[PDB]
């Protein structure tokens, strides 16, 4: 009668360690894996303990549909404080005048953030233009084939990508300007998932204005860098700025949408000023358009992250991020590796392994087997996305642990050694060998000691640094 | 040189309490606010500590785009174990045969989960039919006006709602079957945000098959009940079942999508069997269609919740949820309140305040001022959505704290006293008064003591019960 | 060198009779077929010789893209007179104040005319409501199935039809009003292909305004009647009126689009009167949106037809059209045939053959074999559009030849005899394939011939407009 | 009583007002020099067919698939027409089919899109200012103007402003990005032959359809004066007037039979254009066919298979050269100096003026032609070129020597234009009193020359 009811009350108060050992262990194993591993995936990073604590707060429970002042349900005086605070810090972090800029912090993640904007400004079967996927774009910028639309962006809207110049490795802004005149985009996307150089926002803006389109920036990857002022801000030229709250920003998984406010343009003769209406449209698209109940526990984490983002320690961190990157870049350069575009203005670099006579697809799996985390990526000029020639390497992940130039140079050597091992297996399994067979020879018995020998040395090195979290 | 670099390392390992007192205090205030208040919002509930500890895990860091064995990035052997485990438990919680059913657990929340399905199955400007918003539907089921499409569902797809019978209060399935033949839906939604009775899924399935459409169930609200077997399962008749992982399920904020697998139909003559292709379509729609990197930390929280959901304590909980609702319902009934449809087969009820001579819009604000959390809602027969007559009251939130029949009856009294105070203020401020003026008189000095008197008594009563997941 | 160049000049000036005997013969055969046949298809009629002469004019050559004074090419002073005249007459025919009403006369036909309006006013994937197809609607009013969108209207625009009350036979305006509040139509269509009663335009207007939609009337089938004032005008309540120039109007194949002009409403507070903008939108949609170079030769025929439509002879014609319809109706009623809705306010009627124990699909083919031209059509309450129960019978065609009440009663008898032959064939034998076969059979051929010859010999007694 | 007379009364009596307008136009066409490429004079045989009782018969559907009965004679007609259509272009009935119901050329194209591309699908065509046609797609930074652009996705390909030739290289490049479903090989104002083989290669590479719009060259291709697009294209749309000298109507030719085969399984995949395209015309877009037009078309198709027509089409091309070089030698700059077809595009910047002004002056002199933007024009509001075609006049009996005398009459108009020039104000000065005698003096001399030739029709 009341024996089991007490057990119920005990259940909701019971610690994870006891309640779910099965899941508890998986988290422990992952925590370990992250610790002994070298993280070089550009989109990776380690959240602060302060942010993680906010995610476990009672803020999960409160359903606060709508916005501060326009709430559907009542009893939100504290959620209002939080959401209002978060967006106040968001504007501060990027030095934005509240009268010139507004921000929406409800987006569940980065992808939903972008889609909300399209839905709001472009509208069904509208025209969008973004960096091609194999050229360093992101799916949310549109992606389709001769057979079908794959990305949601491509499905409901009409996309046609602009490309990078295969020779220089830089974005071909000239061709974009030309195609834009024939396609008449409604919105142009200024952002990249795998691009190692600063975007010419001023140039793009002009191209957008020429065609009467919006300029949306997706600073997902460089959000941390722009905040610290380590890289040129896109806010000066863009109309809308979408961003993820994780990656270089080191927040929890969430998204944000910055939009212009105030005067859009004026009539020379009548003096009648036309004001921006992005605030209304964008907000309406997030709710009640797409999303429902805001994830207040995440908004908190974001708010916490934004405070840390405005500290000097962060500013230093972001500079060290870039500094490390050049160290890693030149270290590999001097080793004979062809960096795409000959260096990086930001945190990441794209290594074209054709320089060593191999591809990223095979190098990826080998590096992984050695606790070296990174991802393959197609290089400018690749005639096949199935066999990518390059590897994407970012520094923000390791930098957060305390890695410095000298260390990233030691990492560079570990990476090379992985490529080496790759070239051995590649030559051993023949030339007409498939990726299927390569994976088998790798996990094979012949190279089992070699892989382990490196892995153990990589792990022992990573173990020397702290792992933010706990 | 190295003085500030050490401070950097200290910052990432620094506790929230020290790192951000400003946010830390807001959380404490909220945590205190939830404690002393009676939560009666149907969609509300309290997550278990175990779940809350999973969200703060290092799982936040790993980017695992794709699905188990189909991952874009490497080093996911532990994320795979987690995602594979979660979805295995998901199928178990609802006693589903893995050969007959599959599930995607990546959706960031409920809404994204629904939109994912439409994208995959219905496709741009396809026809969708759902319960009307003011009749207890949800925005994601579609909503528009004579002037614009408001819901993303309506914006990108061609939607037309089906309505509840204003007299009885039950969904008018007959009109639906009729309009369906005209509209030719490609998919019909069997779900509600504010409905107090069990859906006739069998009926709906027939109507769907007649027009060659899919039947998608949105068990967001009754997900918990269905799991414990307290309410008839929609899995028997529907093709797809979307759900939120919170509310009655008591998980963290996230969504799931269940889809049919195996044989769809067979040719009587040729014997050639056609198989379902929902798995591929739905999965492709979630990724790389709509979402990006899975929120693994939430996927863990869902997994944890799903294990608790399969326990006997949960089963008892859910039974107590419904039991409490009947107690609250009949308690208000006996006080003369008109419950829409005269009761409820589930956790929530819809109280029509026209019975006491007022509206939900005003009662909402008064009850709130007294720490009585609930939301207004239009009743069947309301000629104006600006002045809703009804209140939505749910029991899952309080029942989680430990409330029982007898307690919910006491709550029923406290609520009544709230309606009373509402009636006094309503008559005091006149009849032609606006909601604007009402709010002012409420917060006014004349009723400042009355409100406080009730508030303090409610909070003192609310304090007697525990609150899940603290320090 | 110049021997064949002379032949070329001879070719262009050579008569059809000589230039293309093959085609010349087909025309003669058809002309004959029409002469000896009894035309009872509601959408049919016979154009005046005057109109037919206009179609062969040199107006075929001029390319006059755009509108009067807004032409893309020059040298259109005479085309401008024509088009301007035509639309001037169009407004007169329906007693429409030019300040309150405008009209576009370029549409190649009725369907394009309708689509032109949707593209202009409704816009891609915009809601549209019309009478359901099997209930007497038209394809252009929207039509779809579970499998697919079939009509262009349905493919590009959201369409959801309203239905006729299966019991009474009248349109169910109540259900429309109800579904309208859910669907939120941008444009409602008040027109019918197979409907025997006057539309409650006032009622429909109220429903349209309630949902802030446009009321578009498709008077294709009643354009002639409304012109003569035999039937209540849709112009008093509608925002836009589309119409074909043939059928009851006895013009050549073409379409027109009438639209409201002037003040739409006057805002209460501001007081700034808001004006209609249909003229621009609709015109823009016809060109340069949808169509290209106008078919001035048809625009002439239309103009000619419109002048004839304003004569007393025409007025008497249309009255006689309705008169004949009543006679035909009651003549079949008295023979026991069930007329859907029990009569007709206009030119056509729907005969429910279930009263005789058969279907339209089986009666159509028999009647055809007897030179009796008519078409099958689903009755209200038909559970299968594959086996339609009714026949659609119209008077405008024969009436033009000179047929009168007494004659249409003799026609009624001829029709009944066709139904008998149908029933007798139906009794012996089954799928339609088997039926058609039995009809072409060895024993009913005579009975049929006995009828055909008698029908033809009767039709042969009346003049055939054209030549 | 009197009503029976009315339906049998002649137009001359029934409607004098309309009757006169027709006479005035017939006169105007007789005394004017028609040089609009899209113009032509239909034979008297075709015109008589348009007035036939065929106007009355509603024959919805296709032969053997009709909705209404009593169509045995319409079936013969429509079947004959499409039989002749295939003969005219030497097309094997097993390899090719044709739909002859389209009310005009524009509807013909749209039908194809509706059938193959499917709503919000991607098509590509020559840019409008580069000599494309509206139906091939046309939009701006502000709105979609052409029906094609509205319901579908269009992204045009351009002509090389330097050479004047279509830039196939850039098309091949952009195509890889836009993923067209259908590419359009057709022009309204393009002076050279299309590289269909090339286009086909580009289409196959992207897995698209190759639709040819031979509206302007339909007559030329029929006679074999110009390379046929049927050898490389999947679908061929066309108008039945213009160079074909039929009444206003359209046709749609489509491939039939085997599309491709599987090397291993030997399983052959067959084309399905016939069904889709037909279904799109009806019951998709159109309603009751215009049988009176279908007859005229059939008549024209017979004339198109005669030797007299063949000669005509060659004289058409021949005249064009004579006119091209006659203006070349007078110092005028022809874009792509030389034409492989009936029309040419005269760039008036070589004479220090624009087409927009020359058009209005030439018109005032009974010289019919139209302005058109040249490759390299930075403003479509001030077009630099004039489009001049020979099929119209050639049909009257005009020969090389005559078109040279025409070339002189045209030049004199350009002079008169340059005098007035040294657009609103220009029009006023033209109609002004100062140049009233000069215009009349040339007009009377132009008209007196045209009067010397016969006018097909009556
Ligand atoms: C709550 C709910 C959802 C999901 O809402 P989110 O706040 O986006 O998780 C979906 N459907 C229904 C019927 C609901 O009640
Ligand atoms: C990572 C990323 C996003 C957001 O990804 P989520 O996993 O959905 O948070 C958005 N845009 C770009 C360019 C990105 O690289
Ligand atoms: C006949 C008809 C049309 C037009 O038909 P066409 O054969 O295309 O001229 C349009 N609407 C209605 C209601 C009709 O009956
Ligand atoms: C003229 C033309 C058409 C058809 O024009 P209509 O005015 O509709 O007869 C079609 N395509 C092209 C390329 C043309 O030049
Ligand atoms: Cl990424
Ligand atoms: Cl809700
Ligand atoms: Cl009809
Ligand atoms: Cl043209």
């Amino acid at each position: 009668d009341a024996d089991l009811w007490s057990s119920h009350d005990k259940m909701l108060a019971q610690p994870l360690k006891d309640s779910d050992v099965e899941v508890y262990n998986i988290i422990k194993k992952e925590s370990n894996r992250q610790r002994v591993g070298l993280e070089l995936i550009a989109s990776e990073n380690f959240a602060s303990r302060a942010v993680l604590e906010a995610l476990g707060s009672c803020l999960n429970n409160k359903y606060s549909e709508g916005y501060p002042g326009q709430r559907y349900y009542g009893g939100t005086e504290f959620i209002d404080e939080l959401e209002t605070l978060c967006q106040k810090r968001a504007l501060q972090a990027y030095k934005l005048d509240p009268q010139c800029w507004g921000v929406n912090v409800q987006p569940y993640s980065g992808s939903p953030a972008n889609f909300a904007v399209y839905t709001a400004l472009v509208e069904p079967n509208g025209a969008i233009m973004g960096l091609d996927l194999p050229d360093g774009g992101h799916l949310t910028h549109g992606f389709m084939t001769d057979k079908k639309k794959i990305s949601a962006t491509s499905i409901f809207f009409n996309s046609m990508p602009y490309k990078v110049n295969p020779d220089t490795g830089y974005i071909n802004y000239d061709q974009l300007e030309e195609n834009a005149r024939l396609f008449h985009p409604k919105l142009i996307i200024a952002g990249t998932s795998c691009y190692s150089r600063n975007l010419e926002y001023a140039r793009l803006r002009k191209i957008a204005d020429e065609n009467g389109a919006y300029l949306m920036a997706d600073m997902a990857h460089i959000s941390g860098l722009v905040a610290a002022g380590v890289v040129p801000s896109p806010f000066e030229h863009c109309h809308v700025v979408t961003t993820t709250t994780h990656k270089t920003l080191r927040g929890c998984r969430a998204g944000m949408i910055f939009y212009r406010k105030g005067v859009k343009s004026v009539d020379p003769k009548t003096g009648k000023e036309i004001l921006y209406n992005l605030e209304s449209l964008i907000n309406s698209a997030v709710f009640p358009g797409l999303q429902g109940g805001p994830h207040n526990h995440a908004i908190a984490g974001v708010a916490v992250a934004l405070k840390q983002a405005m500290t000097l320690e962060f500013k230093v961190y972001q500079h060290q991020v870039v500094a490390n990157c050049r160290a890693l870049s030149e270290a590999l350069t001097e080793l004979g590796y062809k960096i795409v575009t000959g260096g990086s203005d930001n945190h990441l670099i794209l290594v074209d392994l054709r320089s060593k006579g191999t591809d990223g697809g095979r190098a990826e799996k080998v590096l992984e087997a050695c606790s070296i985390a990174c991802n393959k990526n197609t290089c400018p000029g690749d005639r096949s996305a199935l066999r990518p020639s390059g590897l994407r390497l970012g520094t923000p992940a390791l930098t957060s642990r305390g890695l410095l130039e000298k260390d990233f140079q030691k990492v560079a050597h570990f990476i090379h050694r992985g490529i080496e091992l790759t070239l051995q297996i590649q030559s051993d399994t023949g030339v007409r060998a498939t990726l299927k067979e390569f994976k088998e020879r790798l996990a094979g018995d012949k190279y089992q000691a070699a892989v382990q020998a490196l892995r153990e040395e990589v792990e022992s090195f990573a173990s020397l640094f702290p792992l933010p979290g706990l």
